[PDB]
């Protein structure tokens, strides 16, 4: 109905709240220097006890007067926490954003250094903030426009050897980025700070159970972390210009994305891990079926990919996407078209290995057609093999030789143009392992044709 409770989850987020709750200091003598007030002076030290359960709201008045009092440092988190359990209270309720959300001017003087300053007092401070920022009943932007930029904020989110700070600057945010109106101005205005999420999961090169300093790690927290981050990454992203464009800024960091699941899961992660890269290759965005292809050439992992398809997960929810992913993911490949990327390859004169020949069987179905060519091109892919300094263009020279095993031996005597035994010979002399391998297979094939 109105707002929610949000962030009931942490220690870090939660250990300076009961740091403050669980005591408090007397305010009768707070009203003497006039941080408080004189004429309604009987509820700014009322907090204790107004917090106890009895028989909208009754007070809205006064305390608009001591929030503009409030003009200074120490006491705004104290009051910040009052305020977020208060607003906690379903009892009294929180019908009172109606009425502050005419012009809320109460958070411009808690803001300009909120966000800044000392840590704690930014964590406080944020609770609040967004809390009631959700809420819509009038413009909220500017009061996000004003929110993003800072400079201490930024470091809060720069914290990475000690993960508490961007913890919280996260989970709000994915508390916060829910509506399209702030998802898509605030990424107007974070596309530098990526790396965070980059370590928040590069980490997990080296990992062991047992290991590590983290106590009651990701009971609420630990890869609680990693979930928000991932969620609120994915989340964000469904504007299509925005992974439009962060897949070709960041391809590679996107690329071992995969790696992801490649050993290690756990319970939440499966719905997500590669759920963006869904949309990445939705049929609703530019480049939807342009990039994945060497994402694909590049990771290979696709018969493992498939190998994560069949153990069994508990969850319905996702062996629908993750079998869409894999059966689009096979009908362009074998699709790709042969002997048009091939030729269209050869004579641009740069190649890479592109193992898609050496994949041959339907390669093969038609290289009748390819004797209709009569490769030619071939002939000149021969001046190619004399001289070559590209690994892969002199390896895959030996792999085009070596198809014929799938080929009839009327490609024998067209060969017989070619024969001259040392070529290879001396090719073969070259025992660079890399290549090496496949040259066994091409000096072999001569003969074991001649038992073909």
């Amino acid at each position: 109905m109105g707002a929610t409770k949000i962030l009931m989850d942490s220690t870090h987020f939660n250990e300076i709240r009961s740091i403050i709750r669980s005591r408090s200091v007397a305010w009768d003598a707070l009203a003497r220097s006039e941080e408080l007030s004189e004429i309604d002076a009987s509820t700014a030290k009322a907090l204790e006890s107004i917090l106890v359960k009895k028989n909208n709201g009754k007070t809205l008045i006064p305390l608009i007067h001591l929030l503009s009092t409030s003009d200074n440092e120490d006491c705004k988190k104290s009051v910040q926490n009052l305020i977020a359990e208060l607003l906690s209270s379903d009892k009294y309720g929180d019908d009172t954003v109606k009425f502050f959300q005419e012009d809320p001017k109460q958070l411009e003087q808690l803001f300009d250094v909120s966000l800044k300053g000392d840590f704690q007092t930014v964590l406080i401070s944020g609770f609040n903030v967004v809390s009631l920022l959700v809420q819509n009943g009038l413009h909220n932007v500017k009061l996000v426009e004003k929110l993003l930029k800072n400079n201490n904020l930024i470091n809060i989110l720069q914290n990475i050897e000690q993960m508490d700070t961007c913890y919280v600057c996260i989970r709000l945010l994915q508390e916060l980025a829910v509506i399209p109106e702030y998802r898509d101005v605030i990424w107007l205005h974070e596309k530098k700070f990526m790396p965070t999420l980059f370590k928040i999961l590069q980490r997990a090169t080296d990992s062991q159970l047992a290991t590590r300093i983290v106590a009651t790690n990701s009971n609420h927290l630990g890869i609680q972390l990693q979930y928000h981050s991932l969620l609120l990454i994915w989340l964000l992203t469904f504007n299509p210009v925005f992974a439009n464009e962060l897949v070709q800024k960041y391809l590679s960091d996107f690329l071992d994305l995969l790696k992801l699941v490649k050993i290690t899961i756990k319970e939440k992660v499966s719905r997500l891990c590669i759920s963006i890269i869904l949309q990445c290759c939705s049929t609703r965005v530019k480049q939807h079926k342009k990039v994945i292809k060497q994402l694909l050439l590049l990771g290979n992992a696709l018969p493992t990919v498939q190998s994560l398809s069949e153990r069994k997960y508990s969850d319905e929810e996702l062996r629908q996407d993750i079998s869409n992913l894999k059966e689009i993911l096979e009908n362009e490949y074998q699709e790709l078209t042969s002997f048009d990327e091939y030729s269209s390859e050869l004579k641009s004169g740069r190649l890479e290995w592109s193992p898609v020949h050496k994949s041959e069987k339907f390669w093969r179905e038609n290289a009748v057609r390819l004797n209709e060519k009569n490769y030619e091109l071939l002939k000149i892919l021969t001046k190619l093999l004399e001289v070559s300094d590209d690994p892969q263009v002199l390896a895959v020279a030996a792999h085009d030789v070596g198809e014929y095993v799938r080929h009839y031996p009327r490609g024998k005597r067209v060969i017989e143009q070619l024969g001259g035994k040392q070529l290879v010979m001396n090719h073969m002399h070259h025992e660079d392992q890399q290549v090496r391998y496949n040259a066994l297979l091409a000096v072999q094939k001569l003969m074991v044709h001649n038992w073909e």
